[PDB]
């Protein structure tokens, strides 16, 4: 079973004895998730950036304080589409061998860094895939969130600078980026993500909101905690969500094999159908990497998919890509 | 000090031997909130309908698992502009002098029924105060309510019957009362409040954000727990808000002087700008009903300012009416 909430959520020092921070020994993967990268280099997960849903759900709780249905969610979409459902093993960052034995085509188990299953355009810190790093932080961008923050956070990052932020990215990616795609799943997780930075990396025992410039590089470049960083007060993740959706509201769409030729997709999902995404990305995005699973895969498929469906916090309705039972 | 948050949050029986429903004495204080109702007529708040600050948080926490920023924020409004900063004491309902010695003028201590302060128009199963009668539950659109859970929601009212109910009230409110406002505070708050239903009062053992219309009318109507229910299983309040909001997007606005007559306002907060909707409440709202306070009142609203802020989950800068 996935995890339970934490029992205790108060906030406390997690850059502690019991997890230091460690440079990067070869062989250790980071990838598109300043979130899981951080808890990977603090040892909240395995340090070579390899992990099961269970291992990575008490991460981000125990780590973070990451909300329990949020961490769910997440979790499961992310191992469904990028990890190893038999051997329960996903990494972080690149594909790699130590996920174990892979299914058939058309699934790729690509991990984090595989694009647009999870990862996806317009990353605040990381450069769009058509671009050719989609996972290593860059720095132009970070000094882009900087100025961000300058213009409209009086110098820190907080909900209304994500606003800005999120949108100037859109606005870039349409403008240089022929394979622009902002459709159904990243169209949703695009927008929560921009709050993380303010609800999570923010001191705990502050919890006020504005992250400053020295947490945000040292979590977005490093993954590194602050020096004596307490985790946030209560579970958390993208509450004030409708603060950056609302700063620029958007229709989810796509460049049409050419750069400024957005063009709006009428089938994606978007923040008013919640459960037509959770049923998208059931009954099509999932279904189309394990189209025929065998007796061994469909069982796998349809644990995982049940786990994924507990951590859709709208509700919704389950649905079965393979019969239920 | 404002409660922290629960120690241990998961779903329990809360409708238990402790907390039995009771009908109303006469004198006993009710108002346009399903949810203080349902305390209070359980016991987690005086029975009567008066309480503190600190009970209603506490209250709210235990009961219903209210998170712990959205009740001090929601408390601490209502009681700077609704409550006795004196006393400690709000009505959950009607003006009581059972909230002790007023203050004086334009300050009305007129409880949570209080038209326009934080009560306002196209409440889900309340009539606008317009037509007369702001508190008490209205059957005709707990109707609409059972309708449109019907339409949208399979029988069942959540999310999805959430963003259309929410906007045909405001459609409604626009047709029918020349008086409409629907900003600042009141815009924000009418949107969350259409998920508390689907978030709240959904049994904690399933919180699968379906809300049966036995359990509805229960909390809407008779402020009575269903049967054996268990609290969320941990806790939350407005989540999915942007759900509602989508659903039909909606500026801020009011009708001026007759129906049909819409009128956006752009000096209103609104879901992008909640540091100025938290500034306009401070320094404006609260800030004209208390001009120039006595030193003592002065003094209680600035600590009440204070736990306001706390509760203001986006951060925000803190604004200060008196210094
Ligand atoms: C939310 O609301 C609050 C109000 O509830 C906002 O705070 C208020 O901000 C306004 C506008 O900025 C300030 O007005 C300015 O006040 C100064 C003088 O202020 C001094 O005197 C005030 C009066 O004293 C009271 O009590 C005495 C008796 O003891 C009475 O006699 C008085 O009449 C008053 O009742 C006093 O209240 C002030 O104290 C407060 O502020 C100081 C900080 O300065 C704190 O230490 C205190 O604790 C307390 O908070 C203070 O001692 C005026 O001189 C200003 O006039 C200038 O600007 C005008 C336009 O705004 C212009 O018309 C004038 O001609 C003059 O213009 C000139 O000066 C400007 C620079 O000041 C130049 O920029 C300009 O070009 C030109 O050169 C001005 O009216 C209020 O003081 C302040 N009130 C409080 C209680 O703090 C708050 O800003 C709001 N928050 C947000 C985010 O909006
Ligand atoms: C429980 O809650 C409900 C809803 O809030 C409430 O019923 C509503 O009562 C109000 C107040 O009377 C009604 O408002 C009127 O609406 C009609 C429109 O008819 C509508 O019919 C259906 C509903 O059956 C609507 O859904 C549909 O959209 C139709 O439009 C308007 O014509 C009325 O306008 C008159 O009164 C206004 C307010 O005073 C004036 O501003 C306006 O100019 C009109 O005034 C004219 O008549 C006046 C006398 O009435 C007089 O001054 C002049 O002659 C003047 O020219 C009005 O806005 C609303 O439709 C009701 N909705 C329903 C029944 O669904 C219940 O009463 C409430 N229960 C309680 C409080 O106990
Ligand atoms: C709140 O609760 C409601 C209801 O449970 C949820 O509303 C559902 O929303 C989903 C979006 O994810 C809708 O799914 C979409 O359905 C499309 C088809 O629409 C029409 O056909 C449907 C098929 O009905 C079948 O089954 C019924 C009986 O079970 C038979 O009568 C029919 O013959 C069919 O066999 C109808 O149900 C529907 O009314 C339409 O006419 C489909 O093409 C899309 O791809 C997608 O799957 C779904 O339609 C909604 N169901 C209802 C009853 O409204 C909502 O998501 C919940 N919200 C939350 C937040 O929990
Ligand atoms: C629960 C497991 C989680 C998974 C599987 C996950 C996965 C991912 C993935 C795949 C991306 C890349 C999306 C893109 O293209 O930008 C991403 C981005 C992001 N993640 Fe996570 N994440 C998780 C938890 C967290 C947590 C706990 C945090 C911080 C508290 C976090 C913070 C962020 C941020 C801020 C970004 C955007 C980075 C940027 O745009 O520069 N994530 N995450
Ligand atoms: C924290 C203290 C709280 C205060 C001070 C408060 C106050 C109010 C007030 C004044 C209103 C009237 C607004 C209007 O509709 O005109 C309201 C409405 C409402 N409240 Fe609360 N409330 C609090 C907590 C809660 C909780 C815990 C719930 C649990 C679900 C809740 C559920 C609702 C709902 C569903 C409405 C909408 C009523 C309708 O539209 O018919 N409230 N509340
Ligand atoms: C980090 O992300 C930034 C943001 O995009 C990347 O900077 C961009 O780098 C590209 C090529 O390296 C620049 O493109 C060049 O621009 C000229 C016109 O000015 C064009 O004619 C050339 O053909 C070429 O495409 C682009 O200007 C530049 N953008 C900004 C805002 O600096 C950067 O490459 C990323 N770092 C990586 C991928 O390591
Ligand atoms: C829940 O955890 C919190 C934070 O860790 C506890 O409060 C602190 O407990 C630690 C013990 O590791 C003390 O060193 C601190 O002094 C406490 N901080 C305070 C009181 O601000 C709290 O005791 C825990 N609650 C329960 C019921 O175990
Ligand atoms: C999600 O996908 C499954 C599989 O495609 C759908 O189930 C199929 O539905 C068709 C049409 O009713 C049946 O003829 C097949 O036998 C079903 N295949 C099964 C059950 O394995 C399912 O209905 C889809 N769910 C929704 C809500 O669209
Ligand atoms: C937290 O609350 C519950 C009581 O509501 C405690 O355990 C629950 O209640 C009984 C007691 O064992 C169990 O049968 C339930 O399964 C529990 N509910 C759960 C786990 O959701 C629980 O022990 C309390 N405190 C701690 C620290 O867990
Ligand atoms: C609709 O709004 C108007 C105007 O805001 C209210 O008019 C008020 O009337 C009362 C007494 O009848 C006076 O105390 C106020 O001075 C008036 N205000 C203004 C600005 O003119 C009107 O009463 C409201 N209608 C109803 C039925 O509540
Ligand atoms: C982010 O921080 C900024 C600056 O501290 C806040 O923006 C200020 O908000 C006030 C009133 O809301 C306005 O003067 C400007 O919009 C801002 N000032 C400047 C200098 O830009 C903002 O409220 C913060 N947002 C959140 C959610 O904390
Ligand atoms: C982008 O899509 C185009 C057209 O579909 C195709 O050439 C290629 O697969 C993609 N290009 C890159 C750089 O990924
Ligand atoms: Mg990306
Ligand atoms: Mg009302």
């Amino acid at each position: 079973l996935p995890p339970g909430p934490l029992e205790n959520s108060s906030a406390k020092l997690v850059n502690d004895e019991a997890h230091p921070w460690k440079p990067l020994r070869p062989g250790d993967i980071r990838g598109p998730c300043p979130g899981l990268n951080t808890l990977a280099s603090h040892g909240y997960l395995p340090r070579n950036g390899v992990a099961t849903p269970v291992q990575i759900i008490n991460a981000v709780q125990e780590g973070l304080n990451f909300d329990n249905q949020a961490a769910v969610f997440a979790t499961y979409a992310a191992h469904l589409v990028d990890g190893n459902l038999i051997t329960d093993l996903l990494s972080i960052g690149r594909k790699t061998r130590l996920t174990g034995p892979d299914p058939p085509p058309p699934a790729s188990v690509g991990g984090l860094n595989e694009h647009g299953t999870f990862e996806g355009d317009a990353s605040m810190t990381r450069g769009d895939a058509f671009f050719g790093n989609n996972h290593d932080f860059n720095e132009t961008l970070f000094e882009q969130l900087v100025d961000y923050s300058n213009r409209f956070g009086g110098g820190k990052y907080n909900l209304t600078v994500a606003g800005e932020l999120r949108f100037k990215r859109i606005q870039d990616s349409i403008a240089t980026n022929p394979n622009f795609s902002f459709v159904d799943f990243r169209f949703f997780t695009a927008y929560g993500e921009t709050t993380f930075p303010a609800n999570l990396f923010v001191d705990g025992r502050r919890d006020d909101g504005q992250l400053d410039m020295d947490a945000a590089r040292s979590f977005f470049q490093f993954s590194r905690m602050p020096d004596d960083f307490f985790r946030a007060p209560s579970p958390r993740s993208g509450t004030g969500v409708e603060v950056v959706i609302q700063a620029h509201p958007m229709q989810p769409g796509r460049n049409v094999g050419k750069i400024n030729s957005y063009t709006v997709d009428p089938t994606s999902s978007d923040f008013s159908t919640p459960c037509l995404m959770y049923e998208k990305f059931v009954n099509i995005t999932v279904k189309s990497l394990y189209p025929n699973p065998t007796v061994q895969l469909r069982k796998a498929l349809n644990t995982n998919l049940d786990f994924f469906f507990q951590g859709v916090a709208a509700g919704c309705t389950q649905v079965f890509p393979y019969g239920r039972d």
